[PDB]
């Protein structure tokens, strides 16, 4: 079990727009791993559910005839980067690991639970419509944090010249900050990463549009 | 050379503090502790749409060759300690050990703490008053009864094994703060047992809450 097998076989529970599985996406299209996309349908559960719980992201990982299931992002995240140490998504010395690790929690922990799915949901039940301006103001909250502690460090990307773990938590979150209708006008250093991202093909490859789930635009939600 | 001195803001109640209080405690690390007014800058907070920055509490201020280092996040400041001071090891060495108890540390860090902060509970208070003690309730039991299923598969004495892990770092100030809430936790008897073994260890003793210079 121990070993580090190189025969491992991995598959992501993922849902398109989940920015939860977004960042696992982007920590396996970075490392340049292949992985079997498989597709949970959120809404339709959520539909299901209202009318009469499937976590995600879960990383299954295949070997020797045993399955081990990663549940939390961050520790998903975690584990590819010492399974799969090049390239590296943290960096070396240890103050540069704090900050970068430190930058994912305040959207991991800070930012992204305060409008995960469930929280809008039991926030529209009590006060119809009240959901979307709770999300705005915890995202715009978070990503003030982040705008911050970012532009102390940040060169091309959230920390120095090169995609990090940091990175992975940003991007996601800044897509949930354009959905919920949030200007993104006082993060210029935010928006200046995201664009340098953007450019990126794996970055481009972990988008929701590019999922296999993800329904066209005129199918979609808000 | 100026060898690494460390200074923890800390509230004596924070649950998120307390976090970072085991792992000193748990390494034995001394530390300055610089007690902040929790409440009075929630207050200030409530009153100002939460503009005030980078004033979340536990900061981990750490001093090292004239550089000061000013580490935030409980989760990012306890992988610090690991990393930095690795004896006694608060992750287990294999990789999946590794991911099981960072999944349990983050159940809470990311998955039922959050729920039932100061801000999220007065802004529920402000539109629905009493709605927030339904939503701390709801949450924190939600997010220990999910915590009790992956907790026992795996717990030995403690919540991975037989020693502890940065997986009761977070367990046992998030079930204090369900008592606060009122929540009965029966319903969780492998984290009570496990909450019972680490009260019978003296660096979970001089992280309590109540052992705090702050502490009224
Ligand atoms: N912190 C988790 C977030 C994942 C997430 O938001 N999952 C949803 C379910 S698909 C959730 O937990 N929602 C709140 C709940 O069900 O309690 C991670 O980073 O993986
Ligand atoms: N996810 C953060 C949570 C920190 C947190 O919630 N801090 C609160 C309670 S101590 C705080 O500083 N509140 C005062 C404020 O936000 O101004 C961590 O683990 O460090």
């Amino acid at each position: 079990e121990n070993l580090y097998f190189q025969s491992m076989t991995l598959r992501l529970y993922s849902y398109w727009r989940s920015s939860s599985a977004w960042r696992v996406r982007l920590g396996l299209a970075l490392k340049g791993l292949a992985y079997e996309y498989r597709a949970v349908d959120l809404l339709a559960q959520e539909q299901f559910q209202a009318a009469h719980m499937s976590q995600v992201p879960v990383l299954e990982v295949e070997e020797d005839g045993r399955t081990h299931l990663l549940v939390q992002s961050m520790a998903i995240l975690e584990w590819l980067e010492e399974r799969h140490p090049e390239p590296a998504l943290l960096p070396p010395d240890l103050w540069g690991r704090a900050r970068v690790r430190a930058l994912a929690e305040h959207v991991n922990s800070g930012t992204q639970p305060m409008q995960n799915a469930l929280v809008l949901r039991m926030l529209r039940e009590k006060v119809p419509g009240w959901d979307r301006e709770w999300a705005r103001f915890f995202i715009a909250r978070g990503l003030a944090a982040l705008e911050t502690a970012v532009r102390d460090g940040a060169g091309r990307f959230s920390h120095g010249d090169a995609p990090t773990l940091a990175d992975c938590y940003l991007v996601p979150q800044l897509y949930n900050a354009r959905r919920f209708g949030l200007d993104l006008e006082p993060y210029p250093t935010l928006r200046r990463v995201d664009e340098a991202c953007a450019a990126l093909a794996p970055f481009q490859a972990a988008h929701p549009d590019r999922q296999p789930d993800a329904p066209p635009p005129d199918r979609r939600t808000p």
